[PDB]
């Protein structure tokens, strides 16, 4: 009866991705203007030296677009978020993130869980993902509370962790889902620029890149397996994930929350690192699936910055038509952190949707999703594509 | 192919403990001379009151002796420290944390490693926890770094949860064990008072009981399915598992991460939502297993203060035995957060060998556990013993 209490417990076929909830602020930046607009905003006019520097940036992190919740009303009330460092401001940047993230959270919710078609009171589960959270409790708790969920969801919040998180939170996921049976997990990823806005600095060009590819945003989720015949449909299977952290690259990407907000590092050599390690993460996870065309699945790539994109398709050669979904994501909504590549992941049903491909993964029928942060970390995930009748 | 694959990549058995290491810091301060010591480092000897006041608590507090990573000698050249909220103090705390927590939890991992006596690496799964974390990558990364974890382990951070931690990582754990075949879930919770230890207040009392509760300690725990025979020797087994929100209990317990440190707000409130809602848990938790005399199970609850545990006891009725193990405990540390449920395993464990039991419960089969925090959550985790012969 004990070992009967397990496999009852336990679910059956694969988690799977029963929906995906999309939101942004409406604060819609165009980056061929973010130049002249920052530097303006930020009081930096004077210092024309710099200006070009991130204009240069701007212009090669294709980058069309951002979604920000610091407009110009914001910013110019709270020219403390404009320096650079020197003056305090995480007090300021804590409020905005108090209320926004999970605002931004529900909304998101709210339109995967109409998409999923079932009473939010079936959700069992909640993993909130955020580069930080203000408080305790955390942007869990606050966006169970907002979106209504049953008191006894099972919250688990997944702060600091990095731009990877797109993928800890699939993995994280799967065994959710997966461990319990009838269980539906609703998997949250919600970012802003509010804590890590800032003023430019000459002697912190690092920083200066993080200000043209950030973009606020926030994806919604809900996981299960064992789908419901003909009420849920499942769009995606997650089969395999790994973690790693990539040989000698301490340091590579970084951040430290401090009394100025939170401070973003980033190496010159993350494109490199990543390139030079993503070869053996595919071995690692396909081999097992005999599989070694990389071009024979689909892909979900992290929108980390256009060189480390450009780095992965050629120490892998995947043609052009792989990074497409990816790229649209990335020149639409920018570097949305852990949300990035939940982003793709629609995008990717959607394009097979509307272009009459035989699965949600664009015709394949397996892919491989990549999360890329702090460590340096390397998160992967291999996908199931669900056929399109 | 995949009906295949699934069987093969989980676990048969039940998530169990295969390992208890537990870790502190050197200075052991004793809460008799904490009064006089904490109103003198603080320069506020002068108001008789308070001090007075602050010693009635500490003698209520029923706790002896806490460890904390904050000496004399520390306090002496961090003035910014004591001081209340008058002067900014995160970056130095901040830096204290980088340090101590993830050599805290070191320690008690290498000793939970030895214990268990197996290979780290085999170790493929890291469960780190800590009231909050002061960068990107979190102290998950860095214990996996310190450890010398191999650089694939599957590692996850929770932070800013809050004391009922202890438990959702038990939760983490066990659905990450019985997922994946042949996975070893390495569960650390180290913490320390550094980011909440701060000068005395007239106008925040809540504030002053938290200065003579919490304590600094790490837990460390192996947690894996099927162990193997005589290799590895299980003392308890995760059955089931829940968390809740009790109903209109917002604000009794929370912390705000702002340029002063986290801050600290407890309404009296909570030990009777803790109180008024247990029961419920408990028969949610135990029907399943036609359990309902509370006392034919043996205990493990957050010992989030002694009227908490008086309140809990009275309630449910427990006999005094029940909490021997959880007030031995909360009498030798104190308040270590998300640590002490664990520390109360350990000790559970202990008394049952040294005494004669017939199981690692004291001699009984099945136990629960609770968490108290932020929500006002609670996480519930039902134990299975395991015989001692």
């Amino acid at each position: 009866d004990f070992e009967g209490f397990r496999k009852l417990q336990r679910a059956d076929g694969f988690a799977s991705i029963l929906a995906i909830g999309t939101a942004n602020p409406p604060n819609a930046v165009d980056q061929s203007t973010y130049p002249d607009f920052y530097f303006r905003i930020t009081g930096n006019e004077h210092n024309t030296e710099l200006k070009d520097k991130f204009k240069r940036i701007c212009e090669r992190s294709a980058i069309k677009q951002r979604y920000m919740y610091l407009t110009e009303e914001i910013l110019k009330k709270n020219p403390d978020v404009c320096a650079f460092v020197e003056v305090p401001s995480l007090d300021a940047r804590q409020a905005m993130l108090a209320m926004e993230v999970p605002r931004l959270a529900k909304e998101a919710a709210e339109k995967a869980i109409q998409e999923w078609g079932q009473s939010k009171s079936g959700i069992t589960h909640l993993i909130f993902c955020s580069t930080t959270t203000p408080d305790l409790p955390g942007a869990d708790f606050e966006v169970a509370k907002l979106l209504g969920l049953h008191p006894s969801v099972k919250r688990v919040g997944v702060f600091q962790h990095g731009c990877f998180a797109g993928g800890t939170v699939l993995r994280m996921a799967k065994d959710l889902a997966e461990n319990n049976r009838g269980a539906r997990v609703l998997v949250i990823c919600s970012e802003t620029t509010a804590v890590t806005f800032r003023g430019p600095s000459e002697t912190h060009l690092d920083s200066l890149v993080g200000q043209a590819l950030f973009g606020d945003g926030a994806s919604a989720l809900i996981v299960g397996a064992d789908p419901i015949p003909q009420v849920e449909k499942a769009c995606f299977e997650i089969v395999w994930t790994a973690q790693t952290v990539v040989p000698n690259s301490e340091g590579a990407i970084g951040g430290k929350v401090r009394e100025v907000g939170l401070t973003f590092q980033l190496k010159g050599a993350v494109p490199d690192l990543i390139s030079a390690n993503i070869e053996n993460c595919m071995v690692e996870a396909f081999s097992q699936f005999k599989i070694s065309d990389w071009n024979k699945l689909f892909w979900v790539v992290h929108p980390g910055g256009r060189a480390i994109l450009d780095r992965v398709e050629a120490k892998l050669n995947l043609d052009p038509t792989k990074l497409i979904p990816t790229r649209h994501v990335m020149s639409e909504y920018g570097n949305m952190s852990s949300a990035c590549v939940h982003f793709i992941l629609d995008q990717t049903r959607k394009a097979s949707l509307q272009n009459g491909c035989s699965t949600t993964g664009e015709g394949l029928e397996m892919g491989v999703l990549f999360g890329f942060g702090p460590g340096l970390t390397i998160e992967t995930v291999v996908l199931k594509s669900v056929p399109i009748q």
